[PDB]
């Protein structure tokens, strides 16, 4: 009916440790890097520290509701929601969230949750001041879901910082599949790779 | 009644998840901010280090109590009442709060909110040596609500004689963008902060 | 009561989030910073880096028990108190809390607090490496509660002696600071220290 | 039985703070490291900055559940498990967890958890400048469970990151344990030598 | 009892607001800091920055149990315990506690709690790089409770880092009872000196 | 969704206290009493004691769910519901419910509640001993929503027992709105028919 | 705000061990009896039992809202309501409550509730056979408020049901104060004598 | 696992509200009733008071558990436990209850329960005075879960009855029948209960 | 403080199930016994039916408050207070309670409980229709707490009772009972309550 | 420790849920009946209405304490102990409770619990008006708690006895008996007791 009845919902019935997933099919997650800054690099120890918006998708039929006479949507505290459990398994410092913590939900059930992380990665930083540029490869997937409970998936310099030292030339997106040698199940993860250089003055 | 009453009843009653659009109108919310210290600017990297109380204000209609004979206002912690999920989308460290994460809430509704905060940027540092000076532009806005669910307005007595850097001019600008894909619109705060290194 | 009553009295009913005030009166907060050590000075941009005692005292009527066959005192989480929502006007840095968050009530409701705080502070540093000394001002007021709500008043022997620099002396005064936007006044102490390098 | 099902049968039932001992015999823990990446070493301290995902591995009965319509594992969050207060014997910086505090629990009620960790070391760094190399030990066993109550053993190279400036030679893990003369009782740990050298 | 039900007593009974004063005597509290590591000095700025695991000792009887066809000991989080309100008086940053924060809880209601901290002091660095060496005091009381209400008391190297830069010549702790100027009471404290240089 | 879930999202939302309403119109509460049993009429008083299954329904759409692969109805403590505040306006004694108190709720948010009650009204019992018999008239509305609130309306011996001494001739069951002195808005209620006669 | 916040915010805020002096004064609680029945009177017992609404009314400010978008009024249970503390002081079985337990809320704070009571009660039944009748005084007022917190009004047969087997002759109800011997303080009562007859 | 751990897991796992149904297969009660007196009887008003004991009977999958070193049942208040919303369809007065509500859960999920019952019906006391006797029979069924939801069973098609009551049992029989009515479709399944007894 | 504060308090830290015993000195309890009604008797079976108002007083000094600009006296339900333990030895129902459960607490930590109260009793109903009446006696006390727990009292302090009534109270009179049984050490006490009444003419 | 301790601790931590078993050993209850009053009896019927003592004591160890400067012994609610499930066989009413609802609880862990019913039974009144009276047999056992949970057992087999009723006890017997039953293979046992009365004059 109106916007505090519907959170009012979600909150009392959601259940956030619950992987929403649909007959046993995986969730489909999409996930797609949106630099907004690069703000140190070292092409000495091969690191980076980025700043990035991580645009995460996916569907929760639990959560929809009957819009009809209603709200659009809603924002919604991730405390309250199933969010995947994703990392960047190449990051050697943990997430700096900049944004409020808020998730924007659809009467569908679909889910836009769009951090702003400042994180330090560990990467092919080689080229970083030729023109080349250097090719960082961040690859980011499920910390404990593998690929038969999550799936994930990219998507279709409009973001990227115009104070930074570097330009980005290209970044670019791969779906993939990892194995382990303890487990026999596979996890899927998105490789970002970021191509960028210093600039020139 | 008095303050216990009328603190009671906010903490019972508050739901910080929801926001107070009154009938389907915009919460309004004033935005102004007071920069206090400038401690690290880098026109190399074009990164700044900043403090500044944002001067908030919003009208929460559920707050409202009879002001005939009771307390004009009260203070009120934050995670009592709803509050905007504003951001800085040139932000480039996450907001470091300074002082007690209380708000004052008026018997009429409004509510005031003045945080300290210290925050890094990713600005226009650029000639901040010279007489004219740097123009670091500071964007703020609603992280998850466009302009139909809140509309944020912007509005030297509070600068430390103390910096390294003085203030030539602070002005603030609302700005709002559609897009092709999106039916939404998007606003936000353009905070223009001029200064330079003194002599 | 013994010590065990009367803290579940204080957890049940204290109201923490209660501002103590007395009829329509100020609750009256005395404020005495102690500085234990100065720790790093920056005269190029006039910060430092200070270690200070916030002798922090005011009444809450709502705590108060007959010490008849009683303790006289006991510790609180201040979790469980009303306590004044204090801030340092010219702090660069959020207070880093180096000790156990407890205060001391007495059996008349008198509150004591008493933090150990690191904080950074934008303040005149210059004349540090001079006789004369630099003469450092911080500023602790409520953040919210102007000056009908809650007043402040004031009141080196716990100086570190392996300090770099040296306090030549420390006044303290009543001050009320006031802004253009907003009607109200707001109270603090104006703490100076006077110090210099060694 | 379904997933929000088992997950709730957990998290209502499961004693994060009850050694799940079985017929007072010690709790069998297995920690099984994997380096990721090595960042920071000074020969001069004898202290290296390391990455690695900690394979720890436990039984908990009460956990359990009917496999016969379910599913073969969930994930639950660790502060609804009983987790090993496992702890580096000589570290010198907080474990820094850079993962979801998630843990996988199989029906037969065993868990698996692997949490990716940054964290400082006191150790042998001599020699990393050699072609032999340093052999950094790092000491991890339970902080507060002697060895009748937990025991640790190892399980009976290939994720560390190729644009570290070191790489491994040789990593061993051998049970071993330690006392305190203060003190009667005796800590089972796991002794993990890392041979590794600058590239 | 087995461990499930002497943890459910603890949680659902311990009262972690109330200093287990046995009549109107104080909590005798052993402390005894064992040195680790010492990761950074500054004979500049009179500075440590240094890692001690602090074997902490005292008996709360609320907490005992009839350890007939029972657990001798328990693991109990120290947000289920009466835990004392230890400070270092010259500590100029707050205590980096490294390890879970779990306690040892006797039959007899006798806590054994140890932590690792990692913590930064003001003292005298002075003859650090000469062979007898610095003495660097640090001061351990209670915050809030004085001598009436908790006593603190020492213990009579084997714990300390063979590949430090450095080397502990003594660590020695005695009893300190104190008066501030203000207010009439006493506290209790131990004196820790830290008796260290570099090696060479 | 299974019946655990959806029972679940009622217990959880659902809030027993408020009327479901939509855009200011009434609720439209049907309600068709089925007598079961007629164990004591006094002409001399003019009172009977009856057992009746009152047949109730209403929509709350806040109930919904879409039953795609899922459960038609559930049942549902009444406890877990906002319920219609029926009353016998010529009740002499309390309502005393036989049955389990629980409701069943379709998807489409439908509200089936039927409790078997017995109650002992005031009404005219004249001539229960003759072949045309007594006709008592039961009044039923909701004791504090008016009609712009709730509407109690009527839908159109399956039920009645064979081993009772009376037989039922007739029951109707006919619209009926009131307005009392006091207060100025007015009632919509159900006036039930009974018009039975001992079988002798 | 609609229905299901209004009573959202009575049933978080509703104190209802609370009674709601305002100011100084007493609280001004409105009774008045309406009969729908008398059942079973016994002469030589002296007892009556009796079926009344007891029409009852009072102000609660802590309950006001404002309906400019509103409704003026909501059902509340009495459960999350303040209500006088009535008691028939004279009667001699238990209030058989024949009707559901909600009251009624007024935007400005004033409560109605008007509960359907079976209740016996002692007096004077003797005449009740005559042509003048009997005149039975039901003596109903608070059990422990006296004067200075509650104040008892009535407000100046109608309902009685015609197929009782008696019948009103006239209802009257005036104020009573009455004081006991223990105790300095004054109780409001009213009384309202109910003359009857047999038809 | 003791009786401890067994009960608070049940009870901190307790779906009372949910049927528990698997794979879509209705859940099979069996009832049955073992009389123990009867206390009144009324030729002309066909009403009987009577005492029995209700032995009930189902499976509940989710309150197992591996009964290894383990109990191998316990006792548990019927509030934990989902139980048969279970009705006699000619009652004429509420079940008074006369035993602790407690049942008894085994291993395997199975719940036994077992209420000691007054209550009193409307049915058949022709003939309570002849060699032959009356012939009451009583109907018992889940109120709102029907044929696809709940099945119920006799298990039973002289250890029981008072020795000192005015009546003898000559027989009783227990029937599953079912009973449909024109207002909904879904037929509901029952234990049909025929008292035959007669005074002494 | 307010009305409001008091109630707050008094729920907040209140221990129902605890009896306020000062130092392990008994909680003095007085009852007084004010008739109203006497609605049955039988000669033959020694039975009455009696309607009383039962007035209780004891201390609860964890209820005090400041009196100074403070109410003395607040209404507090009875669920949220230790209420005396008290049985009528010799009832032969239970007790039906007519009136709001509420008692009266003092600032001084004063309780008062005066409950209406519905009762049958076997007693003594002989010579009812004389003109010396009968002589009911009502022994009333602590059901789990001896003498040194718990000291009832009688208060011995007509005005109460039924103009209506068919019967007569010609005297009340009530003492202290305690006896010491050989199995415990301890003293239990009663209040023994003799209603001496007879029929109206 | 004091009062408020002791009822605290057993607050949280009894399990009133949990019948106290040590080492699968039966809990031995043992349950006397007092008799105060016989209220109605009916020959025709086979029925008394009576008003009894119900002395039931038992070990529970979960609710012990160090009564060293402590209470020997505390008053506590039912609602915090596990209590025994007895019920009366051959009752016919449901257990009118008339006394408040507290149990008395030794350091020790020891338990009584003695409850004054009013309740009714089916039984031979036979002989009730001769001089050698009817004998009137109840059973009370654990509803659900058969032998090898619960055991149960009688202690000695006037003082009590109301002087005003119509009837007058000859002797109350009271002996061990265990019922078993068809469906079901556990044996329940029970206190029977023989209630042997009669008439007076
Ligand atoms: C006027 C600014 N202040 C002085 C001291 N306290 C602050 C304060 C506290 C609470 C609210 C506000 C405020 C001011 C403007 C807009 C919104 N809030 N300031
Ligand atoms: C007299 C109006 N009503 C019609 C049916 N129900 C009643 C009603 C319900 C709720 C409150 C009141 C009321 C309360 C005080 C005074 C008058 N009426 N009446």
């Amino acid at each position: 009916f109106d916007r505090a009845d519907i959170l009012y919902n979600i909150r009392q019935t959601s259940r956030p440790d619950v992987i929403p997933t649909q007959r046993d099919r995986p969730v489909a997650v999409s996930v797609s890097l949106k630099f907004i800054n690069i703000l140190e690099v070292n092409e000495i120890t091969n690191e980076v520290d980025v700043v990035f918006w991580q645009q995460t998708t996916w569907s929760d039929r639990t959560l929809a509701w009957n819009s009809s006479h209603s709200p659009d949507q809603v924002s919604v505290p991730i405390s309250s929601l199933w969010v995947p459990d994703l990392a960047a398994y190449n990051a050697i410092s943990k997430p700096e969230v900049l944004t409020p913590q808020l998730a924007r939900v659809v009467s569908d059930g679909e889910v836009l949750y769009m951090p702003s992380i400042r994180q330090r990665f560990s990467c092919d930083v080689s080229g970083v001041d030729t023109e080349s540029g250097a090719t960082c490869r961040i690859k980011i997937g499920s910390w404990t879901h593998h690929s038969r409970e999550i799936s994930v998936d990219p998507t279709t310099s409009e973001y990227f910082s115009q104070y930074s030292r570097f330009e980005i030339l290209d970044v670019t997106q791969k779906k993939n599949s990892v194995t382990y040698s303890c487990c026999p199940e596979a996890y899927e993860d998105v490789e970002v790779s970021l191509n960028f250089r210093k600039k020139g003055r």
